[PDB]
């Protein structure tokens, strides 16, 4: 296992690619302009990264459209797209230490999380999506005997994927896995705060067998190249994760341009409901402490006095550190009777009944996730069912396989990352009704 | 079988309701204002219809939300929502002659179409969606043995349904069937050119057992009450059929308001692609004549175009109240030639739209490969305007997003939830 | 609401049909023989019922096969088979008082159960399966672009349905609903102890629009006409509910004849596992009393056993024609103690059978983990005899194979086909 | 590419395992008895193979039951069973040349078919089944609000898989893939004519991570150990491919013992319907010739004179040869107006209408497969639909991905190998109805 000094040496010895990627080749932005990618670990200059704009969006989309029309990927046999997507995931694992280090240097994530969670989780989304391709079935309708009615799914064509900086590679792979597996061409626009891993995997896709033009990567700013993609008249679908404010802007851009499909995932405050009969109060307390560090806590009154000190002590475990130290669990970054505030940073809502907890938890713009802690069978299922959240966790927190659609109710977003339902965002339904 | 004179007598003897419907009662608009519902058959004044605005949108949405939160419909057992939807459909059928006559007087559709197609088709959309409710299953994920992973569907809450004048009742039922069946409250906003059947069925829904506030109906103009629903901060989903220009405006209104989900069916074309080996050229000709772009293989064009010209002659405008009329009186077809299936596909797909297409060929490969290559939500092969309730209907590209009919229509009215339970 | 005297008057005034039904007509058995259908209520002779044998099996199967090959039902549009099945169910409901009375006279079931549970439950099985028909989709495989891969379901052809006397009509409808709805012809063989309702509904099927020959009914003995259907070389599938011993014999008969598919629901037990934290001990006690093995957690056993003894007293035998009767007059519960959920599971699973089980606990993990570990086709948690038409019913191990009710019941009556089309 | 001489040398240099495999170890039969596995290539003695009987069935089933009850495989997380099953497939590919050579020596299959079709096809069934495990979903019923209704699938427990000698490894993998992926323990009984590859992969399963006891292999005779498994009172399910006569016997054995589930796949004569408007008459003729060599031919009258000589010439291409020669396409083995017979070996039925063709093709005990050749859209779909066969091929022959359920109508069998439907044979449905 690598020490902090090993990672420091590896960091110094990286050669970091900063260019955009279009039609199988790294390329500067048409303007030649760049922005400084500055590490939050120690302020070092990681790379001068291409600052793409509308001219680059245009070239990336032309490349994407032409590749989609060629059929090189969009009409490739499903079992061969499966194999390619699994090789793609394998190349992420084969380059895991470099990718984890790029991620940590780019935006400060602890090297243990980059290497232990994000990069394997990104690989897993690519390979799971590939595995699923030829396990999917479309539909034959119940029709009279002189009719054959097919209901099939087809790729939308050109997909723009705009992702934030919190899980740069893993969020990108959650879009890329299903979007590529269904046969679309993808123009990926990583956050200006974390472009490096997206830039790096562009080349691994080619290595895996993804044809030129099928995955283009445009680093740069949201207000320049992101807006240009959202407004582009030949982009069929934009998928977005990020802030509610930008999510709303994309609907506006869609309406102002070509009525493209828009799928949104927008954070929102996620409640944590702890009942007095939770089976493992220490687990609930660890959960609550985790959410304050790298959420809205609701606690039953009969357990509040006992429970809050456990949250406080558990919070002590989270300590900033150098992200290059494997022991660090929080990145120490550098410049580039119902409601109470208990400590400096402990905000707590108290309830007496489950109905109170549900009404307070649902009193929100919503609503990406929620956790419920109770040993009682009826209260667990009825509370989970009453919460307006795309993900509800019961007696655990942040649980969820690749078999888990991740998304929100209302201003938290629309559509769902992950699962077989993830594919639906990237395909169109067609009805073929054949007279025999 | 009723004669024209029978229908003119029934038309004269109708009492026509014009009010909005909120929380189980017909009501004037808050302002007291109305607009004149004028028959394109006659010029006769059918009714003074409530001209709702933002204040009525507010009351309809508050009513819808409180009905949703009450669970009276949203948490009613699936089998009981099935029975109510089926009774609702039975009440359209039981009142079919009055509803077809309202439809024909309201916007000029021939009475034989209103009675024979639209009212039965709208009733069928309600009963079929009702029948489906308790046949749907959600999902149990494959998980480790100490986990239960459930992926379920839940109603979004309050649905605004905005529909045009071309198929007032049936297009409304295409929305209402799946939207109500999944437990939502619906605020229905019919076109200003055809509000009457939507107003009338609001009372039939109550008679069937739909609770007060679950189906509210707001007649009025698109730019007043329609805009106010698209912009409303407590409407979870808007579903729409109509023009591309308005469909785009709804996305903008959603972004300006609460990020509500927007499902659009916009304008589209139904091009016919007629190959020389079409099994029944007369059927292809009738299809082209019921209308726009006609793609014709060069070798049969000389023989085929006279067939469509003759068929175009069978459509005679007449009095919409005459059972013999097939086009209502009231108050250019482009020929492209091709030599290969590849050209026909490229020509057909050269469009911002993509709603439907019909393909005519007796060849196995050509039929399936051409249907695959067309960017249309519906492809009909060796027939036109085909499909029933099992066939989802909608558009690629700027013809909209989402699908009406089939089990997939339900998806637009529900939200996915993943519940991960540690055991 | 009818009184006992009302029911005794209706029982006296019935005219009871006793003939077999083949190709749209009631008929004597080929031999002319009958057996005496004696009421366990009274000893009264209800009817002299046709005693069919191998020759009648032959004629019923020839009729079924020719009806199947004609396509009159097997190739009728799914929506038309839906409407007929729903009308068929409506005819059971329209004749519910006569059918419940036949059921009660035939095998002694209390009239309030016959009228209140069995006839509605049988009708519901017919209408629910009918409603499902056109909501089912087959599959399009993921294939290269020059291939179309279809995986579809087709009716097996001729189905023999053999049912016992405990729920004559409803168990018959559990078979008929899915078997007819998928387009098969069915030869129904009711128990010799309860042939009357099956005989009677054969005419209702025709009245609903089921074609002649699609539903044939052969009363008689298991060892004559039943054996002859199990051994018949042109019966594609036999479905059965009854004893383990006969269920095993049917597999043998299938192997001795034409390798027909065999679907069995055999004997099973409904053990109750009552934990100390059960949310409602009285409900658990009533469950145990409606009866066999009772697993009880040691700490509540002293308090719980008096509750089941008291509840056992509420079951009083009486005249089956008395609406107040809950056990028909006509003509040992084993207590196991456990300390942990692991013992309770091991005790419960220590059985050759595995049809059903009920588990009583308010604990989330314990409920789900115990239900997972039980080898039973149905597990009820904090209720007993639960589930509706959406819940498949059947057994693990020697309680049989396959499931009645739910969309999965359809699988037993269809065959999969893969069609791989080169384009 | 290896020459015939390379294969001859490899054949001589093999060390061939002949023992049975129970509870993670090779073992002789309890009796110590063996039978001679004699190569049909040149009569050489390949190995003395354990001749298992009822005592061995009993020990294998006890091992299988105990392993299933332990949960080591049956309650292993689905994503981990996926990984193990994919490693299993990888070990087949890693040992492909040895496995292909064992198959060719064991029963005479051409070495090019063993190496090019059977071994990769067997690996593909194992890995596809593993890929599918965590893409499967059970069901949540539509219930009143105070009810949770689950409809789930569970492994049956102990599965006996009895396979013939025609595709010894590939047929075994068609059962093993889904049976193991769903978590059952499997007792595999290969044909007495081809036991070697089944014996050899038993060890590769352990290497892959399949726990001891989960896959036991019992070589020996049908009338001894096969019957003992079919009669065993603790086997939950027998799956069988082979002759109609033995298929019927297994139903009898099931009824005489414990009412175990029986799933059968029994050959039957498969028709080949050639219409005058077939798009590629040469392809249809190659198809018909292939079926006579390593079926029932139906030909439209208006094309018969033109078509039959193409069949005859195409049949000339199939020539027996030494199975160890890569050029060989047929193993040359050694001892261990409607109906016409045209040549020595060309039986042909002539029809005038599609209805005639359908009625003649369906006039059968059935009915495993069928092929239709016509360019006409309506006739293709309507004929395919009218045929009573588990597999219908249109304008091709023996087509079919792993996404293809393979099985028969009526005396051709019940249930279907391959596809997602393949899993249903190996699981039980349970309904859990929870009052809330």
């Amino acid at each position: 296992t690598l020490t902090r000094a090993d990672w420091e040496q590896r960091a110094q010895n990286l050669k970091i690619e900063g260019r955009a990627f279009i039609q199988g080749e790294y390329t500067a932005a048409a303007s030649g302009e760049t922005f400084d990618c500055i590490s939050p670990v120690d302020g070092r200059l990681l790379a001068k990264v291409a600052s793409c704009d509308a001219a680059d969006a245009q070239r990336a989309v032309e490349s994407a459209r032409s590749a989609f029309d060629s059929g090189a990927w969009s009409r490739l046999a499903p079992a061969k797209r499966k194999a390619t997507m699994i090789r793609f995931a394998g190349l992420l694992e084969q380059n895991a230490e470099e990718l984890a280090l790029l991620e940590t240097l780019d935006m400060g994530k602890p090297i243990s999380d980059s290497l232990g969670v994000d990069i394997p989780g990104g690989a897993r989304a690519l390979s799971w999506s590939g595995e699923a391709i030829d396990k999917l079935y479309d539909e034959v309708a119940a029709t009279p005997h002189d009719q054959l009615g097919l209901v099939t799914r087809e790729p939308v064509g050109v997909v723009a994927a705009i992702v934030p900086w919190n899980f740069p590679l893993m969020m990108a792979c959650w879009k890329l896995g299903p979007a590529l597996s269904t046969g679309n061409s993808v123009v990926l626009k990583p956050s200006e705060k974390s472009p490096l891993t997206a830039i790096r995997i562009a080349q691994l896709a080619i290595e895996a067998g993804i044809p030129a033009g099928v995955l283009n990567v445009l680093p740069g700013y949201g207000h320049t190249v992101g807006k240009a993609l959202a407004l582009h008249m030949d982009v069929d679908t934009v998928v977005f994760t990020g802030s509610t404010k930008i999510a709303k802007q994309l609907m506006i851009y869609a309406g102002e341009s070509n009525m493209k499909r828009v799928w949104l995932e927008a954070g929102g405050k996620s409640p944590n409901i702890v009942f007095a009969d939770a089976p493992d109060l220490q687990a609930a307390a660890d959960s609550a402490a985790s959410a304050i560090a790298f959420s809205r806590l609701l606690v039953e009154r009969s357990i509040k006095d006992r429970f809050l000190p456990m949250v406080i002590e558990a919070l002590g475990t989270w300590k900033p550190g150098n992200p290059l130290d494997p022991a660090t669990n929080v990145g120490a970054l550098v410049d580039t009777a119902q409601e109470e505030i208990f400590g400096p940073v402990l905000s707590v809502l108290t309830f007496d009944t489950a109905e109170e907890a549900i009404q307070i938890a649902n009193d929100t713009p919503y609503g990406l996730a929620a956790a419920v802690w109770t040993a009682n069978l009826s209260k667990a299922h009825l509370t989970a069912r009453a919460l307006r959240a795309g993900s509800v966790w019961v007696n655990q927190y942040d649980g969820g396989d690749m078999t888990a659609p991740f998304g929100g109710f209302k201003q938290s977003g629309n559509g769902r990352d992950k699962s077989l339902h993830a594919f639906d965002k990237y395909t169109e339904l067609k009805s073929t009704w054949i007279k025999l």
